[PDB]
């Protein structure tokens, strides 16, 4: 159970994203990538918390911002394929 | 390094995404999730190939279609926090 964060500033590093979301609980993994769907320089990120309670705290807080962008964290539930 | 596929049909399963891209090369990992940025139903996908050469073959093909949707795979380079 991950959180997906779209619309990140190009200046947002994975450490920056980690630092923001660690205020809500223990982070198991935090990754950013440049969003390849636009030439506008922006990123998206995925945050994995150790405790699902942390997701509720994020979703409950009505305003989030990071590196001059208003962000809107969403839940994401990846489904992996088996080997062929 | 992964390929990002936006705009998947809601019907596209992980296995279908895997079977489509396996035509271009060996797969390390393949996942699908609901795109949480729309109220209607669509997916996005992430495919990790064993060999980057497979990415070139995907990028070079002019038209891709999966479960009746045009898809336009892009390259992505995830960076993890320390």
């Amino acid at each position: 159970m991950k959180m997906f964060i779209g619309g990140l500033s190009w200046q947002t590093s994975p450490d920056s994203l980690r630092d923001y979301f660690s205020k809500f609980g223990e982070i198991r993994e935090c990754m950013v990538m440049r969003d390849p769907t636009t030439k506008r320089s922006r990123g998206f990120g995925f945050v994995t918390f150790a405790d699902p309670a942390s997701v509720d705290k994020v979703l409950g807080q009505p305003h989030h911002e990071l590196d001059s962008k208003t962000i809107d964290p969403k839940v994401a539930f990846p489904r992996r394929a088996q080997p062929k």
